[PDB]
């Protein structure tokens, strides 16, 4: 399996610093038969972001609709991604399920959706303080990924997504090994649900808080496959994130 | 005299190479855009294909807005990154929105705030549901949504409004056009009320339920309804002569 380095720049961005950016990482010298590097723009900013960057660089969009094409203003459709050939997709993430009444059943929806029209998935979730604090980590990673797990098809083409709720905005911080374990369990989920060589296959991510200060001495964990990257991929410096994983 | 306004929303449809065809089609309309604003509403993902393929004359928009600004918001896109893009308008409180994505009134009005802050021009939308009118509550429902962000328009030629007759749409019910137009004053009214005689003379009101070929001309010559927010219509190279009902 290869190490997956996404790019989540969240709801930020210019046409201008885009073009710098997207030229910063075109710099970089890396061998994408080895890693996978996927940027993850705003929608409006997708095409302008695809032209800007080299084919060793794949390209998603943040989020997708759970209907498919029709009377759903805002939405962008599964169908409508497949025919621009928009390579991936992030579902679940923390902020949509946040701020944007996403459940389990939309993630389970937009999963399906997502596949049958050929696009790979990013998918998210984690604990939030209070679980954690109830040791509740296993009980919850276990029922969010088995919201979903059971539709996953070609090994490759889903990616799964620990972010640690409990150390994002709350002033604690997850250590390398704090995510190591939780990484290994949920390999052993999958392990459990889907086998053995399924588990070997997919790649399981980081997605706390990641920069240039941890991104070491976390992708070097034996079940960190990679990161979705927030802030620090807006900057130049994302590059050697990349580089930890090459 | 008002401006008319014709719209597309095409809401979630569209392929590149539908949209290469009626974009083709729309540019064979000749119309003068100083005197007419006709704005296509196209998915996100294809807004640049869009634009391109639209001569000058046509403006260009999105079908939803923020209202967070720039930063950790995932899947969303701020005001301020459409202002950046020269997006000229957004759609905001479109029922589809309200009734299937939770959107509040509360909402409408952080988003129409969060555009007029970053220059945008703001197509609101807002209407009653068939209990509501059955229950001769529609001015009850209608005042309520307007004074959800009314006070906030900062100029009367950059927010337009978009009655929805939600009692008519999917219901089986057919508005008449003396309906829509005994809306549309009473929703000029709530704004004389509100902001000022000056400025509800001002305001476009568009009627953004069931508008097609046959029944565009009869709704438009109502002396408060000043345009449409169209759907399913244009999807269709036929809208061109919806526009021209406006001309
Ligand atoms: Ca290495
Ligand atoms: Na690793
Ligand atoms: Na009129």
């Amino acid at each position: 399996r290869k190490y997956f380095v996404a790019a989540n720049w969240k709801c930020n961005g210019t046409l201008e610093s885009i073009k710098s950016l997207t030229n910063s990482f075109n710099n970089l010298d890396f061998d994408p038969s080895k890693l996978d590097v996927v940027v993850f723009p705003v929608s409006v900013h997708y095409d302008h972001t695809r032209k800007l960057l080299q084919s060793k660089f794949s390209t998603g969009i943040q989020n997708v609709s759970k209907f498919g094409n029709g009377s759903y203003v805002g939405e962008v459709s599964a169908e409508i991604a497949k025919d621009l050939n928009i390579e991936y997709v992030i579902i679940g993430h923390f902020e949509r399920r946040k701020y944007f009444h996403e459940t389990d059943e939309d993630v389970r929806e937009k999963l399906q959706a997502s596949l049958k029209n050929n696009l790979k998935a990013v998918v998210c979730f984690g604990e939030s303080l209070e679980q954690r604090e109830q040791n509740k980590t296993i009980e919850v990673i276990t029922k969010q990924v088995k919201a979903f797990v059971d539709l996953i098809d070609n090994f490759d083409n889903v990616i799964l997504v620990y972010e640690p709720l409990w150390a994002i905005g709350t002033g604690k911080t997850a250590t390398p090994e704090q995510a190591q374990l939780v990484h290994k369990e949920i390999r052993k989920i999958v392990k459990d649900t889907c086998g053995e060589k399924q588990a070997n296959q997919i790649r399981i991510l980081y997605g706390g808080s990641v920069n240039t200060e941890n991104c070491s001495s976390l992708i070097q964990q034996e079940d960190i496959d990679g990161f979705l990257v927030g802030n620090a991929s807006l900057k130049e410096s994302f590059v050697d994130i990349i580089k930890s994983a090459m």
